């Protein structure tokens, strides 16, 4: 007689996972992980992120809010808040205390900068908060933001201790199940044998050579190569080191398994919601880039871990009784050096320099307050004190930025809709522009250009950063594939529709009807 629902839904985000990681390594995946999602669920192969910039924090926020930065407030991992006169980190919250650790900078985090509800909020609202809602990630923002404003818990990793901790936003004390998991020192176990390729290194024929100009270093190791035999001694000295190993993902998923058991997630009929961000694909990607043996081996290892993870769910909840979606919060470019190695257009993409010229032109210093997320913020204080017009300073800076080489478009964020920019870029710039927290000028780079000179990063509209995988499996989901276009903001309404719960409050997207069986 009740609304049909799965006992559990799991939201998996593989950080920095380009859609084509699914297929470039398809031949080397086992049958139980990625290939299981493809072979028993539904894959949307033409999903794009419908805002810029495609940086950290926003993708996680947008996945779970169905919303965009203009509305939901998460304008970047960091942003310049003019009324605060300083940069702000997305989850930093001075009014809470660390729980499980003594580090303020590690534990003083909360979801308070988030203006819109999440699908996890709406599930709590729909069941009168009898739902178990738990977020897990190594990184704070990727746990906190998906889990929303009133989950059962949200846990992230403490680099100073190797523990999973939280903040007093959630509870006064770590739950018993967390203390137990931490006392097993799973991280020490996982890296004890160093990091070697899971397969024999000569079979990583989808990666470049092992030693290349454009890859960075991991530990005392001073060459970008396997094997990483120093991993155990280096891990005890910097516990955050495990982030940049596949072991970071294995750790995350065992913690998630513990969350399931610790909270009795998915045993009764009240739907529960687990969110898991796999952060190590990003760390390793940032350091080595998408064509590296390191990244490939991370995805082969992640694949095995997901096979195990899905088998644990089969056992603990029952096959068919849970709903999983897997996506990414962004892709990533190829390394600049790798692109140069193969003749692809690329390059590297300012405050001190541009301020100097602005003083020699307008007669005031520190006119630019900040330059981040491909945006320029002008210092509203200096403008008013020096009697200067925002538009005149903005016009000089734009004319100056145009002649840059890496620059495709530059526009004032007051005048996006009338600029001569094609879709889908124009609407993505709108969707990403937060009036309170975003800069006064928007910059769009030429294809293939990057902002660190090793590894890679993500931020642009281009398909390599914006094209994300999206796979559903389990309860309510038919098997199949589609190349119809969809947006990152369509995931949360899909889950909402599947659960027969109200959409998140800032949602702009629509349910992907073809996955619903
Ligand atoms: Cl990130
Ligand atoms: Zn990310
Ligand atoms: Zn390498
Ligand atoms: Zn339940
Ligand atoms: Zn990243």
């Amino acid at each position: 007689n009740a609304v049909p629902r799965p006992k559990l839904v799991v939201g998996l985000v593989v950080d920095q996972m380009r859609w084509d990681y699914l297929y470039r390594y398809y031949s080397k995946y086992g049958e139980g992980g990625f290939k299981r999602m493809l072979n028993t669920g539904y894959s949307l192969n033409n999903v794009h992120i419908d805002y810029v910039p495609t940086v950290s924090a926003i993708g996680h926020t947008s996945i779970f809010t169905g919303s965009v930065p203009s509305i939901h407030g998460i304008a970047g991992a960091d942003w310049y808040d003019k009324e605060l006169g300083k940069s702000v980190y997305c989850t930093s919250d001075e009014t809470v205390q660390p729980v499980g650790t003594t580090s303020n900078s590690v534990g003083q985090h909360s979801p308070r900068n988030l203006w819109s509800t999440t699908v996890t909020d709406q599930l709590g609202l729909a069941t009168n908060f009898t739902s178990k809602v738990v977020g897990v990630s190594l990184a704070d923002a990727a746990s906190i933001l998906p889990a929303g404003h009133n989950p059962t818990g949200a846990f992230w990793f403490d680099d100073t201790t190797g523990k999973f901790i939280t903040s007093t936003y959630y509870t006064k004390e770590l739950p018993k199940w967390v203390n137990d998991f931490n006392n097993k020192n799973v991280p020490a176990q996982l890296v004890a044998n160093g990091w070697n390729t899971l397969l024999p290194i000569n079979q990583y024929t989808e990666s470049s050579e092992d030693n290349v100009e454009w890859e960075g270093l991991l530990g005392s190791k001073k060459t970008p190569t396997f094997p990483y035999t120093d991993l155990a001694k280096d891990y005890e000295a910097k516990k955050g080191l495990i982030r940049t190993t596949p072991f970071g993902n294995t750790l995350t998923l065992q913690m998630a398994d513990a969350a399931i058991d610790g909270n009795q997630m998915g045993v009764d009929d009240i739907t529960d919601f687990l969110t898991v961000n796999l952060a190590s694909t990003d760390y390793v990607g940032h350091n080595f880039g998408p064509n590296s043996i390191e990244v490939e081996d991370t995805y082969l290892r992640l694949d095995r871990d997901l096979a195990d993870f899905f088998n644990n769910l089969d056992k603990k909840v029952g096959k068919g009784n849970y709903l999983v979606f897997l996506s990414a919060d962004h892709g990533a470019a190829h390394s600049v050096g790798f692109m140069q190695a193969h003749k692809m257009p690329t390059g590297f993409f300012m405050k001190k320099e541009m301020n100097a010229k602005l003083k020699q032109k307008f007669g005031a210093d520190n006119i630019i307050a900040a330059a981040m997320n491909y945006q320029v913020y002008f210092d509203r204080k200096v403008l008013a004190d020096s009697k200067l017009e925002l538009d005149d300073v903005r016009d000089y800076v734009m004319t100056e930025l145009k002649k840059e080489p890496s620059v495709l478009y530059v526009l004032s964020t007051d005048e996006i809709w009338e600029s001569s920019i094609p879709e889908p870029i124009k609407s993505r710039v709108i969707n990403g522009y937060n009036w309170k927290r975003s800069g006064d000028i928007q910059i769009i780079s030429k294809d293939g250009y990057l902002s660190s000179k090793k590894g890679t990063t993500h931020s642009v509209w281009n398909s390599y950063d914006s094209h994300i995988p999206l796979l559903f499996m389990g309860w309510g989901i038919k098997q199949g594939e589609s190349n119809q276009p969809y947006h990152m903001t369509d995931i949360a309404p899909t889950v909402s529709s599947l659960l027969k719960i109200q959409f998140p409050s800032g949602a702009v997207g629509k349910p992907i009807t073809e996955v619903i069986g």
